[PDB]
């Protein structure tokens, strides 16, 4: 009994995840929800075992969880990537955090009805936040170094995204270019993005004013 | 030399971290922004050895970190408390997501102009939400058992914001009423509520809509 992945057919917050699991060639199915599938999942929704009923959920033959960040570092966890010691597991989780706050910043004002507005003032400040993770890449071929680590997959997601929405964004950071290219170089990941099962669009949920829609 | 904890002079963000230091009985000093120190801030940002500047940030004889659940969760595991194998530390992770879908939500909806609107909305959610604790809590004193885990001080930060906001929203909820009697009941907890060093407000930054000011 392979793992089961339940999420939104979308990328969303459980990308990073499918992602992962590509990279560690773990074998899982998904469930995916369509666009007119929500009364699917509501039916379902706490007959599935899970303890915070929740988009998305991983059920394998040791857990039933939600909440995409407790599940991608499960997997993580399960290869021992999380971190060697407390220091280490530290720097992994605020590089989580640090690569949240340019993805949920993008959410944030994707449903709203002044995106464009809203965008402006988002991109005033995505460099600053961008500088930081091209700073951490000077010296490094990963986010922790020589090895790939789930945060990887999370900044490369969170890079798709922003460049989404402004295909220039990265200019000024050379080194978050060449980044998102090396990521799409590791052979499971380039085999994935050209595969049957890869989700391109939307990015949000249908709904949303920017990465919404069933085409981009 | 004492740990560091900077963060503006509010609960926000900081308020579990500044609990579990409190329950472990570690000596920390704080520097504290006050509502006008924004300046002050903004001249030590870069000037910290922070590889994310933000706020909160925790210095010490050891490391330099951002991000406030990084921060949180390096204090935990320095007492071994983030869990014992990977399906533990991914139910304490799935834990933290789910109190943060309350006090992000609260966060979300407390700094704009139309905030009674969107309050009827999340309260009207709330509800559900709170149910996946109470029956979590039905045969648990603390979150994850009989010992008490960093979530029972993001939980205990959640509760109190939101009761802040509907001081009738746990009326339905009789063990969750209990769980946050019981946080204050903790020794450590007890005293700190009652010291000088307590923030009591605000809740979110002091120019939010709901929870902001300078007094309740
Ligand atoms: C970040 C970019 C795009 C985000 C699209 C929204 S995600 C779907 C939504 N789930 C959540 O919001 C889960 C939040 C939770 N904190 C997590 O990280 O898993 C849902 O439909 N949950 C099912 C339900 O509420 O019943
Ligand atoms: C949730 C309830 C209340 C929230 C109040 C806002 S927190 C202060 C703000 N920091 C952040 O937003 C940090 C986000 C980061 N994800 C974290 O969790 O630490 C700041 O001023 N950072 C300093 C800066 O941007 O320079």
């Amino acid at each position: 009994m392979s793992p089961i992945l339940g999420y939104w057919k979308i990328k969303g917050l459980v990308q990073p995840t499918r992602l992962l699991l590509e990279y560690l060639e773990e074998k899982y199915e998904e469930h995916l929800y369509e666009r007119d599938e929500g009364d699917k999942w509501r039916n379902k929704k706490f007959e599935l075992g899970l303890e915070f009923p929740n988009l998305p959920y991983y059920i394998d033959g040791d857990v039933k969880l939600t909440q995409s960040m407790a599940i991608i570092r499960y997997i993580a966890d399960k290869h021992n990537m999380l971190g060697g010691c407390p220091k280490e597991r530290a720097e992994i989780s605020m590089l989580e955090g640090a690569v949240l706050d340019i993805r949920y910043g993008v959410s944030r004002i994707a449903y709203s009805k002044d995106f464009e507005t809203l965008k402006v003032d988002f991109l005033s400040k995505l460099p600053e936040m961008l500088k930081m993770f091209e700073d951490r890449l000077c010296h490094k071929t990963y986010l922790n170094g020589d090895h790939v680590t789930h945060p990887d997959f999370m900044l490369y997601d969170a890079l798709d995204v922003v460049l989404y929405m402004d295909p220039m964004c990265l200019d000024a950071f050379p080194k978050l270019v060449c980044f998102k290219k090396r990521i799409e170089a590791i052979p499971q990941i380039d085999k994935y993005l050209k595969s049957s099962k890869y989700i391109a669009w939307p990015l949000q949920g249908w709904q949303a004013t920017f990465g919404g829609g069933d085409h981009p």
